[PDB]
């Protein structure tokens, strides 16, 4: 039915399920449900219909790329489909299943490659909080005490709750704000950055204090990695500008109180950022661990072109 | 008497006495005593018998910058001295008061120690030298860093000074040279003794200073080459290649394992060359002046007389 209306009002009013593959869950739940019962040509209009649905879903608030990516990639599927198909329903539901399947297990398989990096003693760094680089640094807790500092940044902050859910099972953390990144980062080895979403050419999109944090490492020389898993590498290389971000209320910045100096003053508030591929010094990823200028090919790995 | 002959010959043989005021302290010797009776002629006489005494001794092995250095400070204390001008009396009067300031080098080079090494930080030196030994010696009433100390250098001199420290303060760890760069990730605080430093703010330094320096200047640690007065030498980096000491290839290759040492060329180089451009302070014994500040220090103490 058309439960898919109350799903693109429900990424229109906001309100995330913490990426937590709940986005791409969804997406491959309503993408399971259009192509199990609906309209049915042989000549792709299942794939039409798939174009239409997608470009209305990507009609939502243009940050939430897992959405258009799983959508995208069950294009793909849709198209080597056909191409060994040269009861299709069975192959592609299948094949889709395995795909769920495989997405089932992100952030296990993402945190074993954990011990073969940090190791005793080292003082890591992050900043903002993220699912997959707690769990990668929880699996890290059968080795040595280090230290980890993480940064308060990006307000409105959902940063500490992380300096929290670490500190009373693990590591020494301390907790630092925004604008103190350059008296440490003198002091410091090894710092991992999570990722909203990486863009082709080999960009980090991520929460608003990245760059002015990667600058320090190409400058004191550090190797950042950015952990991310797959169903995040996102094609269109950055043409499209100032949709890249979102633009929240100036309240988180400003309070309404302070009359009248709020009649004549310009407030800006970006969520994300623009992290380019000249800084990156690895990608830990779920199969491999590839390097940043190698992230081209396994986009074509992925895709087809059709990435529009 | 002639017996600075004798100290002609004592350079010249080699045998160094450390180069901790013996020296400054035997060419302040010499100094006072053909300052003391000699031929005497008011126009300055007294003067001419220094550069001619002077170029004599600075014809000895031409890497003791100290003799030739407080030479030229001798001069340019009988400059002045002329210039307010019985005047013996005030030139070996002066001459002790420089000897008497001379004396006290490495204590008060060594107190501004506490307001930079901090708790738990990883510094690192190379080679040996008297002062950075002292220099680190007097942060031992502050907690317990680590010290990394390379072996390079061969002859290799360079654990000496790793016992003198280990026995009586921090845990220090010794790596030989070929390994300063996994390490010097994982550092700050960058110090070397300097062998002399020049004019335009270069160290002339042991054998891998270099090499050690372009680290510094590459992952951003500041290195300090703490170094006291009376070695600020003039004469920018011109003479090439007189500027080291080549000693015997036997110290590199064994004269051992015949007729391959037929046909193949042995290099030993003592010092190296660090330039201006990647020092990042010097810590000394009257103020903490910065590199780029250097040049003028040279015009407080000589005179154009620096040849
Ligand atoms: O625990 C800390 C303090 O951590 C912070 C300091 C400041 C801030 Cl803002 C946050 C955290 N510092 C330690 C961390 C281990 C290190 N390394 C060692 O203990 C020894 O490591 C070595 C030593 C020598 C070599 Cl060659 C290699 C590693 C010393 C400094």
């Amino acid at each position: 039915s058309e439960r898919i209306e109350s799903f693109v009002e429900t990424l229109k009013r906001g309100g995330g399920p913490r990426s937590s593959e709940e986005m791409a869950r969804e997406t491959l739940g309503l993408l399971r449900q259009i192509i199990t019962d609906h309209r049915w040509s042989n000549a792709g209009e299942l794939m039409e219909l798939i174009r239409r649905e997608g470009r209305r879903m990507t009609a939502a608030q243009p940050s939430e790329t897992t959405v258009g990516n799983m959508v995208r990639r069950v294009l793909k599927i849709i198209r080597e489909e056909y191409g060994r198909l040269h009861q299709l329903q069975s192959n592609i539901i299948e094949a889709i299943n395995e795909l769920l399947v495989e997405l089932e297990g992100t952030m296990e398989n993402i945190a074993a490659q954990a011990l073969e990096h940090i190791h005793s003693n080292e003082v890591i760094m992050t900043i903002g909080f993220s699912r997959t680089v707690e769990a990668f640094l929880k699996e890290a807790a059968r080795k040595r005490k280090f230290h980890v500092i993480v940064a308060e940044c990006a307000p409105f902050c959902q940063g500490h709750e992380m300096a929290v859910n670490l500190s009373k099972a693990g590591i020494e953390t301390t907790v630092m704000t925004d604008a103190a990144i350059f008296a440490v980062m003198s002091r410091v080895n090894k710092v991992i950055i999570g990722t909203k979403t990486i863009l082709a050419n080999g960009a980090l999109r991520a929460v608003t204090g990245t760059h002015t944090l990667a600058l320090a490492a190409k400058h004191h020389s550090t190797p950042l990695i950015v952990c991310a898993p797959m169903f995040k590498l996102s094609p269109q290389f950055p043409n499209e500008e100032d949709s890249f971000h979102k633009f929240v209320a100036p309240e988180e910045v400003l309070p309404f109180t302070e009359g009248d100096i709020l009649e004549k003053v310009s407030v800006h508030c970006p969520v994300f950022d623009y992290v380019p591929p000249e800084l990156i010094t690895l990608f830990i990823s779920n199969i491999g661990g590839n390097a940043p200028s190698y992230i081209y090919r396994l986009m074509s790995e992925l895709y087809h072109p059709d990435d529009h």
